[PDB]
């Protein structure tokens, strides 16, 4: 059978997706440059070594950079792909503002190179990791797919928006292409085994991992970025979605490609928003630990609330997020507890 | 630190700007890969060989691709540039629609690589070839710099907008950068000698070379892309600007950089729009020939009408386009007539 190329597959979302692909019967080939994934010293990134263990199925892997055209060329010659799921990229907002060129290079040039090879090799079937960030500051809520996109505030968000645009143009230009752009909301949680999850290096920029790190006792308290927002409790409201649900949405997307769907765009969110305080309360509950916090200044670029209108995905992808708040917290806690320092032995 | 690097210097706008540079006392270094240029009889592309003749000055040139990192690196090690004028890229609205990836690769990836090399060598002064296409479908006329940018109608325009955006980000991250973004309107005309001008390969994509070719009898007739636009005669309205005036605008831009201007954006237009039909008329008058045209469908990617508000350039660059319609046609005609087959065969 033909394979499924998974770029950046050793990462957070990708590893979970590889697991789901294997469980669903697909044959994945992962490529990763270890920019944000732990090695271990063996042939696989630790995340994938564990996915193999958990599923009892092999993960084919090639260490490589999407910026390496020559390596991409050889890869497409070595394997017969039927689709590509593209997670590879840089995603640190703060870092993007500081080093815009790095983001444009990895994100834009890398994606362009990958699209050229796919075109060249006749693998015109893509699933792309996009983000609700492309919508910019919400003009209305919930955010549906027709909400305006662009006018992003940082280089990171801009790069995702530009990528979306490039893919739209490609599909318009060649009707034989099929591409599903998935706008993730706030991915959280980990596989139920507690053996894989998000492995942030240093201080996590996202709320959840910070909260769990406070709970585990690695951090003293949570700094809450403002409490004067226009929300019920004044703290920011987001659509947290279980990474496992998110991963399953990728399989639904592959199925969509098989229907020769052309260019499709879907939000991958729950449609339910929770505030920072509500997330802390739930994590207290899942962890059985106290989670102290302190209200600090607002974070530059943050908005009051951001949550999805997941109807389209349900309708067309037949996908809906299954796991709730408690499950997300329980699963995150399990991973955190079982792996206090993330990956290694 | 004396030289000025000119990418795509063998092309239409580039060759003319090389000439103005020489005459203004600058020391240009030109690089071109001949995608849309004519390899002379020697090393130099024919255009530059002629430029040398006209100016009595020498042109340093190096054949290379902005896509070649290695070559760029060497180049920047070889010379000490005080600034860069970046003309290299793909430039047709309609063709972009059918070939988005080529535009994205050459324009975006080419520009990013260029910017990385510049930054890495402390060459932080730039003159960029932007376009009125970044304004997308005009919301009002004439177009001032503050008119919204983005929401482009074609990949070419999207590519230019994205580049503008990246540059703005770069300048933010590094205050020491000086970058002048020139939104050219429709370049036309030719050097007064008739020795150089636009030398399109195959069927001309743009209005004037096609019109002129009909006149010299190289084309049977002109195809007019739609007559149902919201314009006086229903045909496309554009701000045609003489290539010589554009070139002079570039010297003014180089001067602007001396003020440690940072990020600046200026329209380079005349402020006068002309219809497709009006252009034909003017060329009929200039060539005294018969110019037959067939009305056809609207072309994907084209806007109805667009012309510049050139106040800002006037005020800040101390620049205005002098050359009028008759002059542009006479100049275009002279070049066409003296060079019926372009720079050679
Ligand atoms: N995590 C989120 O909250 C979030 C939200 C929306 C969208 N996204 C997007 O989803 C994707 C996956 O996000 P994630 O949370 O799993 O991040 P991640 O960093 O864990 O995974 C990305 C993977 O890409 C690899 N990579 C980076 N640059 C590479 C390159 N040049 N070549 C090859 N591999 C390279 C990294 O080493 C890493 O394993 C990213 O594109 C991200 O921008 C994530
Ligand atoms: N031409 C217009 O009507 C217009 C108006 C707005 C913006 N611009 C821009 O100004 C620039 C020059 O326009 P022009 O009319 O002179 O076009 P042109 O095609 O004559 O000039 C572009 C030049 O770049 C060279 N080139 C292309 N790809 C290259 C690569 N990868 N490496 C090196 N050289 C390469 C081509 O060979 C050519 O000599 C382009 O960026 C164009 O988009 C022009
Ligand atoms: C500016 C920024 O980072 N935007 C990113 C962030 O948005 P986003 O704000 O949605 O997600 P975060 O995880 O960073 O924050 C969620 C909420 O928690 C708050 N919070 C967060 C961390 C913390 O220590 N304290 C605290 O109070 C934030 O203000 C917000 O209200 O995550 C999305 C998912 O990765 C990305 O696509 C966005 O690009
Ligand atoms: C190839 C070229 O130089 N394109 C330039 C032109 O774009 P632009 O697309 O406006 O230029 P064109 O010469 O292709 O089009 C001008 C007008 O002429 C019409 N037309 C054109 C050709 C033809 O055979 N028949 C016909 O009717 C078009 O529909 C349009 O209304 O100016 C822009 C700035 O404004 C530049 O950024 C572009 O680089
Ligand atoms: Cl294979
Ligand atoms: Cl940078
Ligand atoms: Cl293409
Ligand atoms: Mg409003």
């Amino acid at each position: 059978a033909e394979k499924v190329l998974v770029t950046g597959g050793a990462g957070y979302i990708g590893s979970h997706t590889v697991l789901e692909l294997l469980e669903a019967g697909y044959l994945p080939v992962v490529i990763d440059n270890f920019h944000n994934a732990f090695r271990g010293g063996g042939s696989l990134p630790e995340s994938l070594r564990r996915v193999q263990e958990l599923t009892g199925r092999s993960v084919e892997f090639e260490e490589m950079d999407i910026l390496d055209q020559g390596a991409l060329q050889r890869l497409f010659k070595k394997y017969s792909f039927m689709a590509v799921i593209h997670f590879a990229g840089l995603k640190a907002v703060g870092e993007s503002v500081q080093k815009p060129l790095d983001y444009y290079r990895v994100n834009l040039t890398g994606t362009i190179q990958l699209l050229e090879i796919m075109k060249a090799h006749g693998v015109k079937n893509l699933v792309f990791s996009s983000s609700a960030t492309v919508y910019g500051n919400p003009q209305y809520l919930p955010l549906d797919e027709a909400h305006p996109t662009g006018g992003c505030t940082n280089p990171y968000g801009k790069s995702k928006f530009f990528i979306e645009e490039m893919i739209r143009d490609l599909c318009q230009a060649d009707k034989t292409w099929n591409v599903v752009l998935l706008r993730y909301f706030n991915p959280t949680g980990a596989h139920a085994s507690g053996c894989i999850g998000e492995d942030p290096q240093g201080i996590p920029n996202n709320l959840m991992p910070y909260v769990s790190q406070v709970a585990i006792g690695r951090r003293e308290a949570l700094n809450v970025f403002g409490n004067d927002y226009d929300t019920e409790d004044g703290t920011g409201v987001r659509d947290y979605i279980h990474v496992v649900d998110l991963a399953k949405g990728h399989i639904a997307a592959l199925r969509k490609l098989k229907e020769q769907c052309g260019c499709r765009i879907y939000n991958l969110g729950t449609g339910t928003g929770y505030s920072v305080l509500q997330m802390v309360q739930a994590m207290e509950k899942a962890s059985g630990k106290k989670i102290p916090y302190k209200v600090v200044a607002r974070r530059e670029g943050d908005v009051a609330a951001c949550y999805a209108n997941p109807s389209l995905a349900q309708e067309e992808l037949g996908w809906t997020a299954a796991l709730g708040l408690d499950r997300m917290c329980e699963d995150l806690w399990r991973w955190q507890k079982q792996n206090p320092s993330g990956f290694g032995t």
